[PDB]
């Protein structure tokens, strides 16, 4: 509440004081995103600007000031000789007084090319598009039945993918022409155009290519002519729903015509929300949806004592293989797409429990003024439906000493990301006994281009026209665990098995277990590439020891089924070099708190951090403040079963945080849920109990759901 | 209801119709298994003998005969100049006719010593340890406050570690001597005793080696001579909990005094059962707790069509290592232990949700007659808290085209093992989408030994006098997959990179996934070893192609941390030759049913299957009856917190099968529980629906557990 403020997102007015601020410099000549040019300065992205770790830790444990607040503001500076992008420190919050030019880059040259695509730029594409589309008017109302001009009912529609071009300073998007319909995504025409962007007068943009069912063809006039021409093979296109819909069709063969079950929570949240500051039994910590990065938390402590000061989502990719010029060149890194500020409207029942307690927040994104965001983030409770712990205590002669279980529960804090396409659901889990989960389900639609059968070696035919192209997923987390505190050490721990003379018989042999420890002294040690095999143990310690002699630690258990994808060096890969570790531990600093940024997606090739740098210095990392970053990912063949959506079932990735030797003994023993029945001969068992066994009834809200995100 | 008969288990008539007909034959001379002696004829287990899956298809898809309905019965001979065991199939069910001598077994003498361990040997081995601990009595009490004779309120227990010996036809176990107190397990006095039962007499048996402290001292008598003269180093054991305990201690710093969220389902089960049948949206299965090896599920369809004709678990293991003898000696395996018998009473509300319907059954495995096992299976209905499936179609401009979900539902058929000191958690669960899941959770007590110095190098210090031991979880799953019937291939999918030149810029290169297809023809091709890295993509296809093109298949995906644990070729790995493969795949055959059985824990060295075997003969594997079998498992090396019990948190491992082309779309379209919101500028949105939103009230049973389980 009072002390999470430091981690706290920027509110509405915050948000618009920064703006103000800016504002009111005129030397910037700050337009609006929505001007119809992009030779124009804009402040693109305002969100808050995390402060020093020393000085947040020196309030938050050494009972010092509270460190300043300040903002993040990445402004666009098209209007001018060289454009370009450049970020600020806005402080202080309240009261804004400065904006410091942050992270200054020597020799780079690409920084306007490097930015993400806007609103009004899309809508300056679409201008380019139905011009130069212009002489194959015909041409789409003989194939498709639909148009760029005029339209009304059948528009044509596009997709970009990214990169956008072969080498940086680069900004030529391949276009996938589809046919704007309920769930367009899936309705490839056939046509694709590369479209040289760069300029930032749009009068200069042109398209360069042309690529239809299997041929390239320089320019549209030159397919249109070859087509009236007879030269051109063609496909021409087509109650019941839209395969690309979610309506139902089919019938069960054991049909279902109620609800199933749901939860109720007639006491209440069992967990105290405070602002960005939870408390759950033994859990405390804080979150903030970073606009850039996504979903974080903050302050993670169990019983009093510190765990993690920071996990957060870095990056989340989908590298992609194809047939045509667009799928083999779609390699999505969403950071370059606002992945926090992508964070749509939860829906009260599906989305999250009914019973759930929905969070909203606001987004300044290329965006005019700040955007309020319903239900962005969601926290509840919910049963697990598996006890945390249970036991039989049989007697072994038909009766039993006694049976104990504590019903398993779970605290999630969740949001989403829907970027384009792609829904993915973000998971942050805390179970009573110290566990924490990281989890992202991958939903929504699928990228996917126009099917000829050269495709079929990239992909799967999803429908008549549709190929589901071959794509590798992996998202990268930054877990800046501070085990018991700031300095840890890393150690992993693996069964080595020992050749002995049996003791009890000198004749024979044991061959058995036998714990074996690896203590990690430097940085590149810990670097672990997916053909290293993954130690089964990966624990980060304190020095201090528990009751029986152990160090206290927190052990890291990854759920993936990432490789290498890209290879190491090769182009594109330098954007993504942190896929290269299942696990990398770094020594902290103020200079490597992100693996990627919003500008990495459109310059991969030089981009602004290279996360294997960060391994460079190969520093000590013996009881210093160590951070551990995880890549988690999975190769996604798409199949039928993906249409119209990918479902979540088993298309999740992450990881656990386990206690290890941290606790004296299970940490869920002061859960007065639990349940002991004891044996009698006579009557009833004593069912022995610490909360009264409880039946009440209640009633969650009514469904609702706005839809929209405007400013407040 | 009526097909599925057939794979039902023994009714309790059924039982004591097989074992009346059994005790009409005088010349078994058979006598209750409560007798006293070793010396003695006893029916030992009787379950129900499925028939050939010949005839169970011809029977299920060609309309023919039901096949007869046979029992097993396993009887011991131990009342003979040469003890043995046999298995009988016992037939026709109803009126038995018949007893047909199982599986012969030329050249092995040593079926007596593979036993599993009964209840009356228990007994008798109580006696032994009484008799010839006598001269320790002084040395207990001093000690330990504890002892074997007389002790009323301070008992001495014990835990008989396997395999029991060196070799084939050994049956000296070492026991761990404990206090008996309220979770015994974690009570060890120090105290280790190898006592040989091999001998029908009791008379013979005797404790030929002790281990105390660290020491072996030959015999009680000499450590007690040592100890009285003063030679033994000793060490002294000791409102508040036992450690060993779960009741509560400990406060969370944001206590928690009412219950958390419970599911209601006002609206009854949306699944039907009926006998072992149950049907659920797509889904269509049989099951049964087979008492031998666990629960399985027979005959899954998923919209009238098969994809399996047998999940099953085959076989659970544990394998430790030690500083003491016990410690060193112990690989359970738990179908010695009648690992589908101990399913015992499930509690409402904890182990399943209160909403669950609980299912009894019978087992005959070491007991007089048939005994009743409340709540044995559970099937229930639970909201995953993640929806099936979820998109927010945004139209970038401020609001939306649609939002679409299908809250998340699974069906879970469970059961429980419960050996000793462990409980096991099987899980069984459909999704609506067509994917299936298998799950195992461990928890309740960790295998532990008494605490020295040198016990470090095998696990951890649990509490002052407590090691936990390093061990490994494995289990094996029988997966029969008969992907839309009985014919199936089997392929794998990677992606391999392609280099190739820029269609679009010839300059430059284009390096890119590519959909890379393996078939496999021979068993050994299929049977990947845990150094063989496991291909993405475990497909078991029918040649049969979808409307797309694509065969038609299911995939296999397995969640596991195994590794190979004891040496190929060594010893007691003889029986766990399953373990050397995360998956393996044969050609289906009556001979090959069973990975494990029921005599593989007292006799590892000379199993009477090695699953090895099974790949020997090295068959053709394209379009044939395939069996796909699983292995998943986990290094445990125990912690604090898993006292006084594991949790299951984390603590779980199993495998996915889900659609591969088998589907035209997403075969949960079916559901009418979909909601589809649509836009509207005036007024609500039409929150589009095909079941009314439901927010019904109903109140669960009240609380009860029995606790007991016996004849009826
Ligand atoms: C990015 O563009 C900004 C905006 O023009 C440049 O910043 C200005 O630089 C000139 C020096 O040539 C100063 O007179 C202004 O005071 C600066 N203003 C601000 C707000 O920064 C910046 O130099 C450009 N970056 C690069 C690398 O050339
Ligand atoms: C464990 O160690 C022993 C001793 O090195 C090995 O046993 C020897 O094995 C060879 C055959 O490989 C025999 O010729 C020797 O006579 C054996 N000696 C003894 C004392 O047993 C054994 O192979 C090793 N086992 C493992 C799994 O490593
Ligand atoms: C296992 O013990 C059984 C019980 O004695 C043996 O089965 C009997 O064998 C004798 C032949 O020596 C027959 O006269 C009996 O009719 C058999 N009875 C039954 C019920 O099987 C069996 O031979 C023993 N197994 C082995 C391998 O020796
Ligand atoms: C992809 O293939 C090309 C051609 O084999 C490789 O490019 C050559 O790389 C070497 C250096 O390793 C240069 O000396 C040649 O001039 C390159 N030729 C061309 C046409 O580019 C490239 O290294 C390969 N990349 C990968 C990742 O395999
Ligand atoms: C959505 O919220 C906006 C902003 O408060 C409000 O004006 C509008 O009426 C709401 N729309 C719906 C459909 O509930
Ligand atoms: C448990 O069930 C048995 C068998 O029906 C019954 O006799 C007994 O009264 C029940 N015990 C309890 C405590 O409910
Ligand atoms: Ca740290
Ligand atoms: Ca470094
Ligand atoms: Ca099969
Ligand atoms: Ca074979
Ligand atoms: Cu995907
Ligand atoms: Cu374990």
């Amino acid at each position: 509440p009072r002390k999470a403020g430091v981690f706290s997102d920027l509110s509405n007015q915050e948000l618009k004081a920064v703006h103000s601020f800016l504002w009111s410099k005129k030397e910037l000549r700050l337009q609006p995103s929505s001007t119809t040019t992009m030779a124009k300065n804009t402040v693109f992205l305002i969100e808050m600007l995390l402060p020093k770790k020393y000085h947040v830790l020196r309030f938050l444990d050494k009972g010092e000031r509270h460190p300043v607040r300040e903002a993040r503001a990445v402004i666009f500076f098209g209007d001018q000789e060289h454009p370009n992008v450049t970020e600020f420190a806005v402080g202080p919050l309240p009261g804004p007084c400065y904006m410091r030019a942050l992270s200054p880059r020597p020799g780079y040259q690409s920084s306007w090319a490097s930015r993400p695509i806007s609103t009004a730029e899309y809508a300056l594409l679409y201008h380019t598009l139905q011009e130069a589309t212009k002489p194959l008017h015909q041409f789409f109302l003989n194939t498709t039945g639909f148009s760029f001009q005029d339209c009304h009912d059948r528009c044509l529609a596009f997709t970009d993918v990214a990169p956008r071009g072969v080498a940086s300073g680069q900004r030529r998007s391949w276009l996938i022409i589809q046919r704007y319909v309920e769930g367009y995504f899936l309705h490839p025409t056939g046509l694709e155009l590369l479209v040289d962007h760069g300029s930032t007068d749009a009068g200069h943009w042109a398209v360069e290519q042309v690529w239809y069912n299997g041929k390239f063809y320089g320019s549209p006039e030159e397919l249109a002519r070859k087509y009236a021409d007879g030269e051109v093979d063609v496909v021409v296109l087509e109650e019941p729903p839209l395969f690309s819909s979610h309506k139902p069709r089919g019938d069960f063969p054991s049909p279902i015509h109620v609800s199933g079950p749901r939860l109720v929570q007639p006491h209440g949240p069992r967990f105290r929300l405070e602002g960005n500051a939870v408390l759950y039994g033994g859990w405390s910590f804080a979150f903030r949806l970073r606009s850039s990065s996504g979903l974080q938390v903050l302050n993670v402590h169990f019983g009093g004592e510190r765990i993690a000061y920071e996990v957060s989502v870095q990056e989340a990719v989908a590298l992609y293989g194809g047939h045509t010029p667009a799928g083999m060149q779609t390699k999505y890194l969403d950071v370059g797409w606002g992945l926090g500020s992508v964070t749509h409207e939860l829906a009260p029942g599906i989305d999250c429990p009914e019973t759930a307690t929905f969070l909203d927040t606001f987004h300044y994104y290329d965006a005019d003024d700040p955007v309020h965001y319903p239900r962005a983030l969601c926290l509840f409770e919910m049963p697990t439906g598996v006890p945390l712990r249970r036991h039989f205590n049989s007697n072994f002669k038909g009766g039993f000493n006694f049976y104990a279980g504590l019903k398993g529960q779970v605290l999630v804090l969740r949001t989403t990301s829907t970027v384009y396409n792609y829904d993915y659901i973000w998971d942050f889990i805390f179970y009573p006994n110290g566990v924490m989960e990281a989890k992202m389900h991958a939903t929504g639609y699928v990228h996917a281009t126009f099917y000829t059968p050269e495709g079929l070696r990239h992909g799967t035919r999803l429908h008549t026209h549709l190929i589901g192209n071959i794509h590798t997923h992996l998202v990268h987390y930054r877990v800046d665990l501070d085990v018991a505190g700031t300095k840890n050490s890393f150690q992993t721990l693996q069964m080595k098995l020992e050749n002995i003379t049996n003791p009890w018989s000198p004749r024979h042999r044991v061959v058995q277990p036998t714990l074996e420890q690896t203590q990690y002294s430097w940085e590149r040690q810990a670097a672990f590439r997916f053909k290293r095999k993954l130690p089964k143990y990966l624990l980060f310690t304190s020095p201090q020891e528990n009751p029986w002699g152990h160090k206290r630690s927190y052990r890291l258990q990854i759920h993936s089924m990432a490789d290498q994808v890209l290879p190491p060096g090769w182009q594109e890969e330098q954007a993504i070099t942190w896929a290269r570790y299942p696990l990398a531990v770094t020594k902290y600093r103020e200079s490597e708190l992100c693996s990627s940024s919003i500008y990495h997606q459109n310059d991969p090739w030089d981009p602004p951090v290279v996360f294997e740098q960060f391994l460079h210095n190969n520093e000590n990392i013996e009881n210093e403040d160590l951070v551990a970053w995880v890549t988690v990912g999975f190769l996604h063949i798409p199949h039928s079963e993906d249409i119209p959506n990918t479902a979540t079932p088993g298309n999740s990735v992450g990881f656990l945080l386990r206690p290890f030797n941290f606790f004296p003994e299970d940490p869920s023993l002061a859960s007065r849920d639990t349940v002991i029945v004891w044996p009698r001969d006579n009557g009833p068992n004593y069912v022995q109990r610490w909360i009264p066994e409880d039946r009440d009834c209640s009633m969650p809200p009514p469904f609702s759901y706005n839809g929209t995100y405007r400013p407040v």
